[PDB]
């Protein structure tokens, strides 16, 4: 039977590693020292778990390094039969070492960088966010791709980029990656629909050859995996079969209450959501 | 009584090696290794080779020091008197390599936790690195080794001196000997010191006199090579040998783990220690 989404990313461990100072040279005191559990497929999966969105999760681990991020996850009820466990590797894993003034990350992809993934069953939804050899399998299925590159766009070349644009159902930038898009491809508008991340501002939906803004709703707290909670947004819409207007909007409330509350103290009824979301439609 | 209680460090080294250090921003890691350490690691595992008994005390945080507790068990060494902190991690130190520069982010962890008790009665006492030890040797009985290392600086000026005037003896590798000469303001020792100084050898300093152990030259990982020595220092102690004998016994088993590898019988070492006194 085929199933409704197979999600490709990292479950990355970040260390952060606080000191008064980064040197340039020589050794200094680590004033805190804690791991934070994240990556693409990490934060989306923790955050469309809550919503008991189907979803298969598909990427690779090492040992060494992620036995209690999956022991976390799985305690979740989120199944990690489709993550690869590679024994004697660890990663993907990055040590973050901070001052406030200054930040310097030594990314070791390890595991990722070990895997050739192999799409089991059949999707409905396939979104190919961080990893190796993802045009390979979106060249050859017939489910709606959604393409995400994030910080991996600048490995893909101009041919690869506009095929696997063009391929996609949708695709998915931030700002930034989105100029890049733009300059690799030499596109200057989207050829397929597209949509364009702006942080604190809010978000765009290139369709039908027009810009529609989706404007952020005030949110204070942290940041990390906003966007993941945003892909989570959009990916109940896509369930519940809703517009793509809809997933935009519920993208934009889920965001903003997973920043204020964190998602551990986050719920949200569907009753509240659908309301929240015809109201953001009427006003903009 | 026991004859060994020795302080100090189960250092993790996670050695990150990478292309550039960037001055800000991300970069892409080659190797990824860990080296399990510390001044009370390499001891265990070198002096764990000639079954010399010792009672490793240190404090480990759970978070991370799991498989070295494993390794050093596999060995046979007890881990009875490490403390395990399980809320802990450390103590752990990052070390970002290009080869041209490093630079270490160095987290005491269950270190910084641990308020050490002294067990037992013990003949010798062999403070290394960790905790403000004083406290502790100031009390007890036992032949006390001052062996303060990188952490020499921690100590202030009265420190220094009272430590090293109750010690046994103390024990510095070169650099850290005019740190505390500087710091202590004394010209040569109170007491007998032994003052290591690598590819040159060592120096006991004993009876007003300096007497000087030129290495056996060797090629090789060099790491751990000063607590090789001082394995080879406590396997004459406790056959109870000389002094003298205990810097060749150290001189030996030192080059033995540079050039052989760590993973020598007894009579061995004996005939080697009477061709080493014969230049």
């Amino acid at each position: 039977g085929m199933r409704f989404l197979a999600y490709f990313g990292h479950l990355n461990i970040d260390v952060l590693i606080s000191v008064d100072s980064i040197p340039r040279e020589g050794s200094v005191n680590v004033k805190d020292l804690r791991p934070r559990f994240g990556g693409t497929a990490g934060n989306f999966a923790i955050v469309a778990q809550k919503f008991r969105i189907p979803f298969d999760l598909y990427s690779a681990v090492g040992m060494k390094t992620h036995r209690e991020y999956l022991a976390m996850i799985e305690s979740m009820g989120i199944n990690t039969g489709h993550v690869e466990k590679f024994e004697d590797e660890s990663g993907p894993i990055c040590y973050i070492a901070t001052d406030g003034k200054k930040q310097v990350s030594f990314m070791h992809q390890g595991a990722m960088a070990a895997w050739a993934p192999q799409l089991a069953d059949e999707y409905e939804y396939v979104h190919f966010s961080t990893g190796p050899n993802y045009l390979d399998m979106a060249k050859s299925i017939r489910s709606k791709i959604i393409f995400d590159p994030s910080q991996e766009i600048h490995k893909y070349s101009k041919d690869e980029l506009k095929k696997f644009h063009e391929i996609s159902y949708m695709s998915i930038f931030n700002d930034h990656e989105y100029r890049v898009f733009r300059e690799m491809t030499g596109l200057s508008s989207p050829k397929v629909t597209t949509i364009v991340t702006n942080g604190e501002r809010g978000s765009s939906l290139f369709m039908d050859g027009k810009k529609y803004d989706f404007p952020a709703i005030p949110s204070s707290g942290d940041t990390v995996g906003a966007g993941d909670s945003f892909r989570a947004g959009l990916y109940l819409a896509l369930y519940n079969r809703r517009s793509i207007e809809k997933g935009m909007i519920y993208g934009t409330i889920i965001a903003h209450h997973v920043i204020d509350d964190g998602i551990e103290n986050f719920s949200l009824n569907m009753e509240d959501l659908e309301r929240e979301t015809e109201n953001y439609r009427r006003m903009f």
